[PDB]
This record gives C-alpha cells, sequence and structure tokens, in this order.
C-alpha cells in the first residue's frame, strides 16, 4: 500500500523470479557499483557479482518468502529485510536471510546492496 | 579492513553495548526520520524507537554476534547485517537477524534504518 512498500515488494518479486528462473539475467537488476556478500563473501562490483551469481551450483533452486518488510531512507531509497527458506535441488529445506538496498539511478529501480546468508533457523 | 566495515563494525559494538546495559540511551545513534521495524511492526522517529526499545519486557538483555557483514553504498551510507544469539533474562536463547543502514549526519554515524527480527526457535 505505501508507496515504498509497493515497489520494493515488486523487486523482491522480481529478483527471486529470476534467480529461481534466468539468474544469468540478474545483472540487469544491478550497477557497476552495487555490492554482493554472499554467506560471507565480498563481492564488489557487478562483474564480481554476475561472475558468482552465475558460478552458483545450483541446478534448479526455489526461494520461498515468509515474510518481508521495506522502508523508505533518508535519500529516497529502499531498504529491505527477506526471510523464509529456500530448496535447492533435492533438498534439505533451508532458511535464509537477504539483505537489499534498492535505489532509483537513471530513473530505474536498481539494487546497489545485496546480502545473502543461510540459516539453520526458521520464521 | 575496508573503512565501511571498520566504521560499521564499530557501530555495531556501540550499538549493542548501549543495547545491553542501558537502552535508554540509544537515541543517541538515532534521528527523527528514523525508521525501526521489529518483528513486522514499525516505528519512526527517535522518540518512538526509543520508547518501544525501552518498554522490552526484560531487566538483562545480552546479545552475541555470531557475524556481521557491512558495505558501502553510492550515497556514502554504510549498509550492515547482523547474525547472533539474543538472551533475555530467563527466557531460552534466541536467534536474531539485524539489518542497519548508517550515514554521517551533523558530524556522527547515525543509524537511519533499523530492522530486527527473531527466529522461531528450537533446542
Amino acid at each position: 500500500k505505501p508507496i515504498w512498500e509497493q515497489i520494493g515488494s515488486s523487486f523482491i518479486n522480481h529478483y527471486y523470479q529470476l534467480f529461481d528462473n534466468d539468474r544469468t539475467q540478474l545483472g540487469a537488476i544491478y550497477i557497476d557499483a552495487s555490492c554482493l556478500t554472499w554467506e560471507g563473501q565480498q563481492f564488489q562490483g557487478k562483474a564480481a557479482i554476475v561472475e558468482k551469481l552465475s558460478s552458483l551450483p545450483f541446478q534448479k533452486i526455489q526461494h520461498s518468502i515468509t515474510a518481508q518488510d521495506h522502508q523508505p531512507t533518508p535519500d529516497s531509497c529502499i531498504i529491505s529485510m527477506v526471510v523464509g527458506q529456500l530448496k535447492a535441488d533435492e533438498d534439505p529445506i533451508m532458511g535464509f536471510h537477504q539483505e537489499f538496498l534498492l535505489k532509483n539511478i537513471n530513473d530505474a529501480w536498481v539494487c546497489t546492496n545485496d546480502m545473502f546468508r543461510l540459516a539453520l533457523h526458521n520464521f
């Protein structure tokens, strides 16, 4: 309902659609200065991100969202928190926490910061 | 090593130190435009946020960080992800996930965005 909630919600939706069905198209939502920290490893810069995301051994991965929250920022960006479970091929379901900072740059929404962590938790 | 990590790690240490000794002092790291989402609930501004955290029904609170990640943002903000364990008085230990967005305002690194969730724990 709130404008930042609708945008952030839509972005997350788009991000997981791409990640679970066409991840080599993910780079389209990043920019040169975007950063990715996947399970502790830092991939600063789009090239590194695109490379890392494409090297994931996932043959078939599926994200299931338990909860998501968004907040507008002083500089008009949107920060988001996402929790839920992921299923890669033939299992053991896992929990995950993903953080995103979105910005409108050149009149388009992109993700400048992305942080993902696996978790033995549930929400 | 990177400056955003040094600053972020430092802020994180100070934040949890304040939370675990006298959370009514957290007003110093929040500003009026700050947003807090705690277990899905929203609160805006220093006063409401400090009120919300202070209202937590705990005498003794203890945070233990298992991992923290930090990245710089295009607007010179620092975004962070924190995961660890939370211990409140006699409740069983509970894992937590938190996100912070930091920025230097009026010569001080403050948190404009704070997002927190507890993992439905077992064991």
